């Protein structure tokens, strides 16, 4: 149902999410013990939510940022997306893996 | 008609950008990210930049070196910021790009 797509950039990364109309989404970045930290507005992680022209929402995440992870030589984070109607129920839960090089 | 005059500052810990509106305008400053998001800027402490209007009809825009959409490229803080100028009903007259680099090259 939900359209996303990420990008890798030279200093951090990107994901685009286009959730369906009349729809939200809640993000949540995943540490490897499986906590889920909310996105704010101002904090030292390095991570921000915006909103484009469009109805899509940005997540951008620099690579030195708090859970992206060096593992086998890339840059890794994880993130879950819930998608929720106005009501307040979650419709559906998405779980990205974004995958990045770095030398 | 895009006149608006700004400079910027290289400082110890951060630099400043001075944009002086005419005409009783105003600016709201953005940084630009590599993938040409948008972030319009707020007082954030821990991100290290703030906003100022001096006793003058100036705008001050400050970020501190280490705060957090500043890069550093070839050895120099290096962060890309947008200029709307604004009229107080909320229209951008004009939008300027500029880059600042410190210490200057
Ligand atoms: C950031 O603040 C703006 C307005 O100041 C708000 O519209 C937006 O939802 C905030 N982002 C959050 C809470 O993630
Ligand atoms: C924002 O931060 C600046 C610098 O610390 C301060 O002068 C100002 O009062 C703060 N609040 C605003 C502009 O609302
Ligand atoms: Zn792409
Ligand atoms: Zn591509
Ligand atoms: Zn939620
Ligand atoms: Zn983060
Ligand atoms: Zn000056
Ligand atoms: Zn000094
Ligand atoms: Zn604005
Ligand atoms: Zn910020
Ligand atoms: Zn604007």
């Amino acid at each position: 149902l939900l359209q996303y797509h990420y990008d890798c950039g030279d200093f951090g990364m990107q994901l685009l999410a286009y959730p369906t109309r009349g729809r939200t989404v809640h993000f949540k970045v995943l540490d490897e013990f499986g906590t889920r930290f909310e996105v704010a507005n101002c904090s030292i992680c390095m991570h921000w939510l915006n909103t484009g022209e469009d109805g899509g929402l940005i997540f951008s995440a620099g690579y030195e940022g708090c859970h992206v992870l060096v593992k086998d030589g890339r840059y890794v984070l994880r993130v879950q997306l819930e998608e929720m109607l106005l009501s307040g129920v979650v419709a559906a839960s998405y779980e990205v893996q974004m995958t990045c090089p770095r030398p």
